[PDB]
Parts: C-alpha cells; structure tokens; sequence
C-alpha cells in the first residue's frame, strides 16, 4: 500500500477485530496480497470460504466502497454471478476500524467465487463468448441502476487519478503528455447517453474473475465506475492481449478470433451499436498511457533491470508514435 497506511497497519490488532466482526478464527486466516489493498482468504465454523480486503480512508472513503458494494448487490440481484458482499454481524457492508490517527481501516468481506482462474484447457473461443454474454448481461443490466446516496456515486473514467499521467512521469516526457491531452480531448467529443454509457466494472481480465462449470463470476471491482460499454470490452481486450494464457502467432489474427468469439456473446445479452467498434483502438491506446504510468510506480527508476528500462522505452516510443495497440482493423467486424 500507501507507506502511511502500512505504517499504521497493526496486523495482528486488526485481524483480532475482523475475526469477532465476521465470525472467524485467527488460525483459519491465508494472506493473500498487500500490493494495493491487504488480501485475506478465511473459512468460517461451517467451512465456506471468504475473501476480506482491507484498504484505509487515505485511498479512498468507506462511502466511496459503499458505492461498489451497492452495484454488486444490484447485480447479484438481477441474476448476474458476481462475488457477493457479506454483512459483518453488525449489519454492515464496510467496517471501520479507527487508526486513532484520523483515519480508519476499511474492512470488507464477499464470497470466495467457486472454482478458479481460467487455465490453458480453458483458453478457447467458448471462454471468449462466454465472457462476451457476461459483459453484455452487465451492462444491459447497469443502464437502469440509480445511485441511493450521493456519497456513493462512483467516478466518471475522466476522473480516473491514473490518467493524470504528470503526476507519474517525467516532466520531461512532453510528447507522451500531448499525446494523453489530445486522447483525451477526442473522447471527450463521444456521444453519452444510457444506451452507451454507465456503471462498468472497468478492470475485466482474467486475474479477476473464476470459471466455473463454464461460467463466470467476476470479482475485484474496486475501479467500477462510470464508462462507455465499448471502454469496458476495451480493456478486457487489452488485457487478453497483454497476458494470453496461450501465446498467439498473430496478433491481428486472434484480435479478430477473440473480438467474433466475444460480440457473439455481447449480442445475446446487449445491444451494442457496430459504430463503436471503430473506436477501440483509441480506448486500447488510452490504457496503454494508463499502464505505462502504472510501470513507473511499479519499477524503481533508480535500480531499473534491463527489461524494465526496454519495457518503459517501448511504452514510450509507441504512445509518441501512435502504434496501434494491435493491427487489427475493426473494420472488418462490420
Ligand atoms: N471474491 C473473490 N473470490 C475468489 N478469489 C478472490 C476474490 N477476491 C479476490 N480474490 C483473490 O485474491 C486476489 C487479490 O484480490 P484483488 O481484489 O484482485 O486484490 P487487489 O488488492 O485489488 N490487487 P489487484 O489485483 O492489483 O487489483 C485475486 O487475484 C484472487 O486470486
Ligand atoms: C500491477 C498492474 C499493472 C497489473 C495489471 N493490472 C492492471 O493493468 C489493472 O488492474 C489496472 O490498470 C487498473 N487497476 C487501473 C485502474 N485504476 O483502473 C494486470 C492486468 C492483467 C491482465 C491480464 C491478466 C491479469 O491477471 C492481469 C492482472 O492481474 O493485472
Ligand atoms: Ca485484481
Ligand atoms: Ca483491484
């Protein structure tokens, strides 16, 4: 996490408090993560599992979360598999546990999804649909959720804090800067009404969700807020792209294989206008920036390997270049 937080984190204090709040035993607890927010897997006295994420007011408010918490609930409520919150014995969906600094430790626990990541075996254009139906499901279903509490309102894309590349990168950088502005200032020129645009979940890939008895259930949806459907499937596209389970031999090919495979199953669940589908590319390119902020938070800019260093030039040189992200003409889709 955050240094402060980590700094005022008393493990062992606040996992004492999390067993009497969720009705666990210490000794049934697995660490999981600590990355970005404090991970943890429990078994509770029956023996169903449960994932309890930990993150702190100095990231990001209990009512911000709240606002996850409720469009899961809506989801789940409209016949879509997701991980399910779950009450604390308080009757609560986010507890807070004061830091005695101002702050408070924010606690939150949902279902353990059955099964698991997809595999190699997995790794088909069946998958491919199937993600396609569940997305489309997810958003169908998102165009007639309304916000309960105004706290709760989850953030416009634009208002991502990982877009503000500036804050990341070196000053020096100003043609990657241009580049992010003038990206910017073109989807801001993209039409917004219900049909398009809504409550996604907005980090689909295959570390968050599992498979199971061929379907999905999604988890992780810390970053949900409010995009065009077509950024929601650009990003789960990005995302097989950067990490397939399979290496491709051509990456224009399987664009084409996994786009046909994914649309097939959009469609059985929502109606998303072709028109769209030519603005991918420019979505695919508005990730690529977000990463390759991301990669200098996540490399030491001081002790950088050989394949950091070429992996943050590469990143560099295709944003000041305009490559696409993959050669792939989404014209042919249509
Ligand atoms: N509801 C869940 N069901 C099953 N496994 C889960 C669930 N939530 C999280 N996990 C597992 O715990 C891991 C970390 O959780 P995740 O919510 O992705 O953490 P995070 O702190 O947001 N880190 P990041 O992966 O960078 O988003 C996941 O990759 C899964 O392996
Ligand atoms: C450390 C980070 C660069 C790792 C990256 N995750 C992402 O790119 C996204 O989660 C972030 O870009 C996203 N959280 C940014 C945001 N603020 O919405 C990667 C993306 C990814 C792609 C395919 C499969 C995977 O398992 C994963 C994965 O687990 O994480
Ligand atoms: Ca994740
Ligand atoms: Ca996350």
């Amino acid at each position: 996490m955050h240094k402060e937080v980590k700094a005022r984190y008393d493990e062992q204090m606040v996992l004492k408090k999390a067993a009497l709040l969720y009705h666990f035993q210490p000794e049934q607890v697995t660490f999981l993560a600590d990355a970005e927010n404090y991970v943890y897997e429990y078994t509770d006295e029956k023996g169903s599992s449960y994932i309890l994420k930990i993150t702190h007011t100095i990231r990001r408010s209990s009512t911000y979360i709240l606002g996850e918490m409720d469009w899961i609930r809506y989801l789940s409520q409209h016949g879509i598999s997701v991980a399910k919150p779950v009450l604390s014995a308080r009757g609560k969906d986010v507890e807070a546990i004061p830091d005695q600094a101002g702050g408070a430790f924010l606690l939150r626990v949902y279902e353990k999804a059955p099964g698991r990541k997809v595999t190699e075996a997995d790794w088909n254009g069946q998958l491919f649909q199937a993600l396609g139906a569940y997305t489309g499901r997810m958003h169908q279903t998102t165009k007639q959720y309304q916000v309960k509490d105004p706290r709760y309102k989850r953030q416009e894309w634009y208002e991502e804090e990982q877009l503000k590349l500036e804050t990341y990168i070196p000053s020096d950088q100003t043609v990657v800067l241009q580049r992010k502005d003038e990206l910017m200032q073109k989807l801001h020129q993209l039409r917004i009404s219900k049909d398009v645009y809504g409550l996604v979940h907005a980090d689909l890939h295959h570390g968050n969700f599992h498979y199971h008895q061929g379907e999905i259930i999604a988890f992780d949806f810390d970053d949900c807020g409010y995009h065009w459907f077509i950024n929601d499937i650009s990003i789960l596209l990005y995302n097989v792209l950067w990490y397939p389970v399979i290496p491709y031999e051509d990456k224009a090919e399987f664009t084409g294989e996994f786009m046909s495979h994914f649309l097939k199953g959009y469609r059985q669940e929502n109606e998303l206008d072709d028109a769209w589908l030519a603005t991918i590319p420019d979505f695919l390119m508005l990730r690529h920036m977000l990463i390759y902020g991301l990669l200098h938070q996540a490399f030491d800019l001081r002790t950088l390997s050989a394949d950091e260093s070429a992996m943050l030039a590469r990143f560099r040189k295709e944003i000041e270049d305009k490559t696409p992200i993959t050669p792939f003409d989404f014209h042919q889709l249509t």
